[PDB]
């Protein structure tokens, strides 16, 4: 069997790159839609005994592209393709993850449900908001981090990154934040929006110290910007001097601009598990660490039978 | 179809107190070993059409419970049961609920898979350290929380608790305390034991203060109390004046009871959900609350096709 | 891909035997308890596309072992293994094979189902209690015989075994000693105890002629040994000269060890399914039959895809 | 839920005497064959929540009974029939239980799969040719015994039944004579045909004594009666004065009649689990037992949801 | 894994061909019946890791042959076939395939899940009487075009094509006749039944123009040819000089052979999906287009993992 790598609309210039850095075109797929919205997948080659990987982050157009992948996984593995991959740089509805609220779904659930019926071999994505997704199926889900490359940015461009403290903006960040702290042998801080019991002012309780020094913002995800920009605000407020925002997932949606470039960060960094290209010609702050070397990697050392592990602590 | 609660061999106790709650007897079930310590298992009555409870809490011989359990579920689903419901306080394996290590297994996810191979349609299960375990299963998951009872047994036996801070014992305990500080609108903090990259000494780093004033540990679980005992050992040193641990569940597994016969707490509490009668014999400190309460009302409102959303807010 | 043979914690010389036998070390494997008695399993290299063997025998701590070979089973899958096979050398809950009571479970088919969900693609075991018992999986199951190797023992240690009568313990052996009399050219018994309505004395029937011969008897296996030496008291109030019982899984549960030794057997012959160093230890007339080379090339014509029917004749 | 009994082409005179125990008209169904010989079903009614029994023995044309079987079921199951059950008198390719040659498939398995894939949810079922056929299910079966019936007829029908011998035409037989041996509290014995190494003559060995006393020959099934009818030439030549053959299901096909009509049999006792009445014609010596009343109380209580353990102890 | 061709009880001249056009010999199997008409499959040599290609054509006696495909197919699996094709040239059941009348069974629907549940991966079949059965399947379903060879037939051994009119015996026929017509730049008719609302004359409309030409009556089966033979006498009185019937399934039961013969056709023209020798022994108008390349080459793309698109284009 043979890479074939099939782009979906959703983040096809991370899709070139990975497909450059396997020395590789991407396969031939035609994914538009029909006149009534329905997608239309057209594959464009036999994908016959192929090892087929398909990238497709959630973001976007989220149901469109969620329903492009599902159809194209169904289409592979009906094209009698020996295994199809489902790269997902930025799992959709993972937020989703539990049942915490009468009658609410658990929709990370269904979405690893519908993979798995449309054919899935193997699921490889990237800092999963819960690492538990990895038991919402019943195949290998490898859940890649950003973390080594988080690392690799702060030691490059932060001076007083040996001085810094990294920041929770909630209470759930805490576990990647301790990490980070731990692997730069720095600080840690963590910020906490309490509950909104009734409709007075929202306030941020910060524990930890950050006063006069610059301020690490790490986070798995910034949709709203709203979390990052709350707590930006408290950290200034508590005499932060210079305040950075790390994310894996730019989602950057509605007032997420707008909210940036109003704020006091001296950068937001995120990686290009969903495209930014649209974002940073509105948003300066926005600086974008590439990790189609590390997915590139992933699939090359599934399809050869290698480990991964390799990955949890290098950037290639 | 009627309520029929049967007890495993794990915890006994809680489930006479659930039948005597519900105003029920037991079902007559033989729960013993044959000589090669193959699980036998002898339901003593009809289940037919009838609604099936079986209470085993994961504790004690873990692999000869959770055995019991599976092997009483597929006999009464065998038994023509309308349905059964398995519940499980302590959910067994679920600190195994992802695979951040290589040729990890997820035995949370293998369990999840086994109880619903064995026939369960129902899980009633009390704090579970991941709630996306309720997203293991593709049946109806109540994780009750014990927080309510653990707030009534802080503002009855903690004078001071206006004044007190809620204190998670590592990272992964962030949200439980934040919530609970919310609730009693005290502050809270955070303490962190950072990674072991070599054998010096184990240092803990506290963010938030806790000096002069009574501090509160809060956490899912106490197995060996490593944990909590070093986070108490923290506090002290921190200028606390009094060190709490509250508990869910309370494993007290090999050294924990002489650890925290060492400690400096003013109490440990933990629920019901594993036996603690032994415990309570040879550690004073040692306080229980009642949950059976919850899981009878839990078992009732699901009988009745009723909401349990009344149990997160107030204690039966 | 390659064979990687790995051992559970129940017969881990037998599994060295089996990798010996097929010119490999036994895959790296931690197993071990946590604390609170939940199985750990620590794969310690990888078998991504390999031909994985996990040896694990119904023995012993009966349930502490199937789960440590269900979550092994269940790490290898994940771990993406392209076959994983059971070699269960004695099935548990063989025995639950049927429902022939009220409410009773068919454990072997819950193993089963257990085993088929963790990812069992192959089963590889030795004299099934019933032989139905393959049918209890949807993939292929191996069950081999030991009952050449019994031959081979019989004509190279009875020396007037042509003029012997191999005895059925109970009436469910018939078939197996109906064989291997016919193997054999010689007579064959048949012991039935029969049931008991009441609290009288168990008595028992024997049909065929024992007189002033030597009698084999064979079955499946002894756990209590409580059917063999009933029929040894029989056999020899019967008129037997010498009494010899072989069987292929010697559990020896129980207070099996004393009624050996007040027995009248001129030996007890079982096959190294299960562990018998500590079983011989303290009874002298036990002597095992080596079974590995049979498992051994199970195993290797399992990977070459070649018959195994070659070792329902021979003793390789 | 009402019961609705629907009878395939099979044994319709079952079907008809079932419907009148249970004061009942036969559901209206039309269950004929195309031009091509593929079965047509046509339900004559609805079934929309009812509780739908569907009678088909396997007997007279095997694939076009279970097709015909199969189609019913579905055709209830997406009709919205509450629950299908599947009353199957005697069980087609239960003979073919197991995998003791290579490439052998388990037809039972692949029957059961068919059955639960058609939509059954319970299967009730006439003396199993292996018990263990229960397992092949993930649904309740039940194997109803025809031994108190058989225990009835012997007792009324054979004069010198406590001095009689219950002999089994085969190894395998032998608990279902020892069973009926202990509960008539006579002597048993066991007849076993030789493996064939080579063309030489079929000897029959016997294990018991049979001299001046009449014999039962007690079996599962009778299909070309070759067991039966050289069992009795063995028992005629080892001195039994009369022999009755008595089975639960009387197959009789091919050669079977001739051979009975030339046998020494006093009488051949089946049960109408299969239609006699052909057979009946043609040979005398045929007695049939009914067990539609078992059959109806077993349908009874099971929409009842009553235990049937009545049934193995007493002939309603 | 090599090819390894099996041959069904219904097709065996076509499997021959197969065989011989792929440079094969068959497999060995014994395809039988027991005694009590129970099908018996025995195969005769290993298919161990083989690429198994199992022929049995839906026709003959079809439950028959269906029960030994579906043994057949779990007898491979169970063998340890690498995979598991089923070659069924005329699918059965394919006319049931919707439920439009009350508690009407999908039998093509409940075929394709017992195929699937014996075990098939892999389905071939040629022009199913709905394409959308594909959709029954979870695997992968090939649906081969006799319409090349129909043209080749038509442009071969007909003198007028070009100025004939390709007929359509009913309007579920009318996609077929369209596509045949606009590959032979010519006219098509539609000649419809109208629905029987009462004991009245059965009347057919035509629409299109078939006077003074040659009429083509294309369809995908002649079961009972009450259709063509309907069709073929409203095209005479229509006007058209000769009538053609081309088929790709000759299934001819029934009353369909002296319906051919007392019926104006030139020619009736069928593939040899079916076995057509007694057939044309019968009627001196049946002519076969042999198929039996278009399935070898279909088998032999699928197993070199080519694509089978090149035989809906040309004939081999
Ligand atoms: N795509 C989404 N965008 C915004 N909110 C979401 C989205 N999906 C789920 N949510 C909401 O956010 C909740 C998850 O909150 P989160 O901050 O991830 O962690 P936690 O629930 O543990 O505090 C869900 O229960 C739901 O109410
Ligand atoms: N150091 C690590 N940190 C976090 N997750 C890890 C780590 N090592 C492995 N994993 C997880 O395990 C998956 C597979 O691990 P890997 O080491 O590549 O080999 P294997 O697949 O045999 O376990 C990864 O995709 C990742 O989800
Ligand atoms: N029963 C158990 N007892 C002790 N340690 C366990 C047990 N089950 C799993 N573990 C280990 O603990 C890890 C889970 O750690 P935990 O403190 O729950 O959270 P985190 O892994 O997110 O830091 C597992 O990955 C495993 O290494
Ligand atoms: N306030 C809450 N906090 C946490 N979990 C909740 C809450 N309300 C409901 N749940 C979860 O939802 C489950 C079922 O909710 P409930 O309100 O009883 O009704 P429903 O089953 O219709 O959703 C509970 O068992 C629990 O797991
Ligand atoms: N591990 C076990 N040890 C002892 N008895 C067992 C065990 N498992 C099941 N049993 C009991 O033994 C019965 C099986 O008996 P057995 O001698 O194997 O054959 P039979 O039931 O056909 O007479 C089961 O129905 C159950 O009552
Ligand atoms: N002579 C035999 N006696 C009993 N069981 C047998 C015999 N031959 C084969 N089997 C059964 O069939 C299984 C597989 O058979 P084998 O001959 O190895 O090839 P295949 O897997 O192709 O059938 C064996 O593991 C065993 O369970
Ligand atoms: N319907 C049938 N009619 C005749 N023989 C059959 C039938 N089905 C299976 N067989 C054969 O009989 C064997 C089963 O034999 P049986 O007497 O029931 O018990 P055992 O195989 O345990 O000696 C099967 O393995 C097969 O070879
Ligand atoms: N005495 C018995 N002998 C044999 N089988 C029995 C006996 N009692 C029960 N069974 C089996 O158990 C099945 C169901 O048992 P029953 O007593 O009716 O209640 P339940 O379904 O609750 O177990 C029966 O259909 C039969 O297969
Ligand atoms: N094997 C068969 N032989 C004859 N008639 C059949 C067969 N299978 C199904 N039928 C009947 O024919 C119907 C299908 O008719 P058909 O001419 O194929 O198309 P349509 O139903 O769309 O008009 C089925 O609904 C059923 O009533
Ligand atoms: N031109 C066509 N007309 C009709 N069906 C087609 C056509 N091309 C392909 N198919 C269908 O698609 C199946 C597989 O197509 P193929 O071109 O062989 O490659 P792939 O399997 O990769 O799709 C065929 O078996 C057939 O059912
Ligand atoms: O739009 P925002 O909610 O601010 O950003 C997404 C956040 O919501 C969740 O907690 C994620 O972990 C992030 O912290
Ligand atoms: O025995 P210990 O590890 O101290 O107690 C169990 C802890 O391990 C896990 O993090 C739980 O959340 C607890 O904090
Ligand atoms: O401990 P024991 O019951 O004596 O030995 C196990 C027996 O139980 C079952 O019948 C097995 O076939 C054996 O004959
Ligand atoms: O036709 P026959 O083989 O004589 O009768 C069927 C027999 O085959 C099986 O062993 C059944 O248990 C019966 O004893
Ligand atoms: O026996 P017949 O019904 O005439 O031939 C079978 C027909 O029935 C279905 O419509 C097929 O499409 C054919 O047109
Ligand atoms: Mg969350
Ligand atoms: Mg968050
Ligand atoms: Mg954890
Ligand atoms: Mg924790
Ligand atoms: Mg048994
Ligand atoms: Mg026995
Ligand atoms: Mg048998
Ligand atoms: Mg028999
Ligand atoms: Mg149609
Ligand atoms: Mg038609």
């Amino acid at each position: 069997p043979n890479i074939k790598i099939f782009s979906g609309s959703s983040h096809q210039d991370l899709s070139q790159k990975i497909a450059d850095r396997l020395g590789l075109e991407l396969g031939k797929v035609v994914t538009k839609k029909f006149s009534n919205q329905e997608t239309c997948v057209e594959i464009g080659e036999s994908v016959r005994g192929e090892d087929v990987y398909i990238v497709q982050s959630g973001c976007g157009e989220i149901n469109d592209n969620l329903m492009e992948l599902l159809i194209m996984i169904n289409a592979c593995k009906i094209a009698s393709a020996s295994r199809v991959t489902a790269v997902i740089p930025c799992f959709p509805y993972a937020r989703q993850d539990k049942k915490d609220k009468s009658r609410a779904p658990i929709s990370a659930k269904l979405v690893a449900n519908m993979l798995s019926v449309a054919g899935a071999d193997h699921i490889i994505t990237m800092d999963l908001h819960a690492s538990q997704i990895q038991g919402f199926f019943d195949i290998p889900v490898d859940n890649l981090y950003a973390e080594p490359a988080v690392l690799k940015w702060i030691r490059e461009n932060i001076s007083e990154w040996r001085n810094c403290t990294i920041v929770s903006p909630d209470a759930g960040g805490a576990k990647r934040v301790t990490s980070i702290a731990d692997r730069l042998n720095v600080d840690f801080a963590l910020i906490h929006k309490e509950r909104k019991k009734a409709n007075e002012v929202d306030r941020m309780v910060l524990v930890g110290d950050v006063k006069d020094r610059v301020a690490i913002l790490v986070d798995d995800m910034a949709d709203t910007c709203g979390t990052i920009c709350h707590a930006a605000d408290k950290l200034l407020s508590a005499g932060a001097t210079r305040v950075y925002a790390i994310l894996t997932h730019g989602i950057f949606s509605g007032p997420a601009i707008s909210r940036i470039n109003n704020a006091c960060f001296e950068a937001v960094v995120v990686t290009n598990t969903i495209p930014q290209e649209d974002k940073m010609k509105h948003c300066s702050k926005i600086q974008v660490i590439d990790i189609s070397m590390i997915l590139a990697e992933a699939i090359r050392r599934t399809h050869n039978g290698e480990s991964v592990s390799y990955l949890f602590s290098h950037v290639p």
